């Protein structure tokens, strides 16, 4: 064919993007990785999606696990492969060693295997093939050079059958040799790397497509997650910056804050609320979610510092109630420690809830808690992920960032997120006459006017009460101001033009 | 020969400069690299160029990939190698093992292959040869020393025919040994090393010519990009300081700013708009991109933070419509996440997007949104790439850098780019009477006078409005100034009022 390589859609969430179409049809694809990375799953989900979506028959070849365990373990994702075997759509070819014993099973055992596969293909008329762990076979007497020739024989014979094949290899070091015998990478037309990279004490699942002979593909490690729906990769780079926008205004919950912003927040905009600890970020978040519920809209709250009851207690002390909003089903709370997962996991925990409850407002309280030790690079990618998702879903997102230094915030966000967010709200402490006092301040708005005043504000049983500025103070930002006005008034005066010592 | 070493051009974009003419005539060149680097592509593109550009026939010796597979692979880049093998200009030598099961195939398999290769040379009068993956033949039972002889016999034989050859070798570690058996490097007269360096979940593709026995070459790594057009190398050293300069002026979109610059921006100059987030920038950028269309010039806005629609939402809220000038084919937005590629790729996208549309003005919103995750050096040389290209191709370019710390920042650019640009526009925050007012300063203009005052300005539905400076103040640059009393200054009168 004069056409370039065509790809077959794996229908695995994300992989079709990173691979730019799927898998090169007619060729084999090497899915290599350390233990427990999701190799076996990738091969099964590939075959499974082949039957469900495109009615393409499949053949699975196992060398270690028993077909019973394959069907058993695949029930974790809700895949009745057994039925797919019954319907003649799926065929599991058992090639795992019988527990007894037989000498020399690497000679004509492979050449017979290839013809076993060919029969399995011809009989079931299968388009997709998965061969889990081709490593176990060569783990008998063979070494290096033996593997390369024998592996090439299987890749070659498979290609002539026209099978879109997916093979599997094991590893020892995360960033060491791509495959065991340091040879499989060069024989295979396609190479895919599954990593369970440590870093700290958490684990980050990454997928990389090393090479696709004949086509294009996204380069680098893209994070993924194994869930009850299977492999889920987030192409945080294929995300097209075409997110819609609107001049429709929504309320922050605080009336004056709507006026300080030139008619309330925008619907299609991300809101950041910085400031030291204790200023009142959680409160602005509370009042924010309160608005959507009152307008018969759905809204979610993600807390990463407070308990579920301490989030209701302090809220009830502000008069507002989340109970009734939960009772009438318009408000949803999550609450989870940042250490309970990695950033790759949390992103999906959010994203999943967004599809189920389908809110109109998102309030992630404390992004600063998701930078706890996590690299500044792995963080930005996550932030952009949430922001870049809530934007294309048209959801007003209010975020929160506790500044690590009270009184003297030389920079807005210490993790340099300030560029991504549209609307910025700055809260700060102002030492007035030996007293700490709040000072709400709208700092940026990308479509509206916006007030430019550094207004003080009190909080009580009602909370956010916005008063007047500090027109008689220098160096407000510093936190330790200075009274001016060297003039007086009222009645007077005389003249007596003289000194007068 | 009594003369110097003649080099045959490879026509690989960028490689000829690095190799100072191309590959040495009648000699071998080792192109080593790990999986997915670009070895096979380099060798194919080497032969394919000689046929189309120089009418120099080529023989491609394969060891693993079947011929008919290699044919379909080159079709990725729109290359009909099936046509070239049919025209007797290219020949794919199939030395791949049979898909059956023989072992007594080679008792003289080296001298046998050489006679085959040498037969194909004189048969097609080939001047260029590419031996793809010579490693995949020693993977029978050979050791390290055994390779040194079987290579040296093949290398010497091809040198006796007088053919310029490219031998491909594979490897595991990126910076460890150069070839598999740690032998191939010294056998070949020429050593090219391809890499796919990772460094933090990304992949930078770099070429390096380790050695060229005989002549000189550019020393070190150089970033390259495998695209639809094949290999594209950026030789940032081959770009010498020879870009024309002019004195013709252009407008920033803000007429008042043009006065502050003493007549407006220079045409062949790089302008930078540094300022904390929320100052101007995108407003300044927008106004700058508008001036082209009214002057009927083409402009390109590379956005790296906001969507294509949000820009329109903000532009239409400052007057200026982007729709019309896009319909007029005078304006082009781009929009792409910084993590949607590599610095090497963004440079090529920009370079290509310039050629296709041919703009007179360029606006790259937020360079600071490109240093995200990247090292300083990889970023610094990227800036020199886009800056130098806008200079040599003679284009006015406005850039943007968001300083991390608002009010108190004592460095213009955090990544220290200052010395590269020709004009630095500075925006900042000034706390006046418990409020957040803006200010615009023209920090430098390399060839003009420019106003040296820190004027404040407003942002409205009609745009910016540069006003009066902060004369009755001090410590402006620190964000939180001083009211200077003031002063006094006591409403005139004879003796005042009291003292008392
Ligand atoms: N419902 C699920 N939720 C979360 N994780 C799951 C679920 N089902 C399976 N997994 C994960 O899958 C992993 C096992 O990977 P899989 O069986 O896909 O191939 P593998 O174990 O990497 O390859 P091999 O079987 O050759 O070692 C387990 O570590 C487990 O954490
Ligand atoms: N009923 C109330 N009356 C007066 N002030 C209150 C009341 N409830 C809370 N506050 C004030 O709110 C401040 C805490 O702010 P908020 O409850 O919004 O969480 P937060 O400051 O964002 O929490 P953290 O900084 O720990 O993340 C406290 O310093 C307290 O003075
Ligand atoms: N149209 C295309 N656009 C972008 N990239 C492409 C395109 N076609 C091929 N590539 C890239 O070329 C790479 C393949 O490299 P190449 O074909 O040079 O062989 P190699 O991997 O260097 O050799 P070996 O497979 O023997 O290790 C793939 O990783 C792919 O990313
Ligand atoms: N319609 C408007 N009326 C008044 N002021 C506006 C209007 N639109 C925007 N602004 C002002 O412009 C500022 C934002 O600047 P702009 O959107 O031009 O780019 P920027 O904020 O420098 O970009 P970045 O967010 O990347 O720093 C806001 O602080 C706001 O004060
Ligand atoms: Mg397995
Ligand atoms: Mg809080
Ligand atoms: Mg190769
Ligand atoms: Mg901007």
């Amino acid at each position: 064919e004069h056409q370039a390589i065509a790809k077959m859609r794996t229908m695995i969430e994300g992989f079709d993007d990173i691979s730019h179409g799927g898998l090169p049809i007619g060729r084999s694809t090497l899915v290599s990785g350390t233990s427990g990375t999701g190799k076996t799953l990738f091969s099964i989900q590939f075959l499974y999606n082949g039957i469900i979506e495109f009615d393409e028959p499949g053949v699975f070849v196992t060398f270690e696990e028993t077909p019973q365990d394959i069907i058993k373990n695949a029930r974790s994702f809700g895949w009745d492969l057994a039925k797919l075997v019954d319907e003649g759509k799926l065929f599991i070819l058992d090639a795992s060693p019988d527990p007894e014993g037989q000498e020399v099973v690497g000679g004509f055992d492979l050449s017979a295997l290839i013809e076993r596969i060919n029969y399995a293909i011809q009989k079931y008329r299968a388009r997709r093939v998965s061969i889990d762990s081709v490593t176990s076979v060569f783990q008998q007497y063979d070494a290096s050079s033996v593997v390369r020739r024998e592996l090439f024989r299987l890749v070659a014979r498979l290609k002539q059958i026209g099978a879109t094949t997916v093979m599997t290899t094991e590893r020892i070091e995360e960033y060491g040799p791509i495959a065991r015998y340091g040879v499989e990478e060069f024989v295979s037309d396609n190479v895919v790397i599954l990593r369970n990279v440590l870093e700290g004490e958490r684990r980050r699942r990454t997928l990389e497509i090393l090479k696709l002979r004949g086509t294009s593909h996204m380069k680098g490690e893209y994070p993924f997650t194994i869930t009850d729906h299977g492999i889920n990769i987030f192409p945080l780079g294929a995300m097209r910056l075409t997110q819609r926008s609107s001049n429709v205004r929504v309320s922050s919950g605080v009336v004056r804050l709507d006026e300080m912003c030139g008619g309330g927040f925008f619907k299609d905009s991300i809101i950041l609320a910085t400031g030291a600890t204790g200023t009142g970020k959680t409160l602005l978040v509370s009042r924010f979610v309160e608005n959507a519920c009152a307008n018969k809209e759905r809204a979610i709250l993600f807390a990463y510092a407070e308990s579920r009851a301490q989030l209701l207690r302090n809220a009830y002390s502000w008069g507002m109630d989340f109970e009734e909003m939960e009772r009438q089903n318009l408000l949803k709370i999550v609450c989870a420690y940042p250490e309970s997962a990695g950033l790759e996991d949390h992103l999906q925990i959010i994203k999943s809830e967004i599809n189920d409850f389908k809110p109109a407002r998102i309030a992630i309280d404390s992004l600063s808690a998701l930078a706890r030790g996590v690299s500044n690079n792995a963080f930005r990618q996550f932030v952009i992920g949430v922001t870049g998702y809530a934007k294309q879903e048209e959801i007003t997102g209010l975020f929160t960032n506790t500044s690590d230094q009270f009184m003297g915030a030389h920079s807005i966000t210490d993790s340099h997120i300030s560029t991504i967010t549209d609307t910025i709200i700055l809260l700060q402490y102002v030492e007035i006459r030996g007293e700490m006092s709040r000072a709400i301040n709208v700092f940026k708005m990308r479509g509206s006017w916006h007030d430019k005043a550094i207004r003080e504000f009190m909080i009580s049983d009602k909370g956010p009460d916005i008063k007047d500025s500090f027109r008689n103070f220098e160096r407000i930002i510093s936190g330790s101001p200075t009274r001016i006005t060297v003039d007086e008034k009222s009645e007077l005066s005389r003249i007596v033009r003289g000194v007068q010592e």
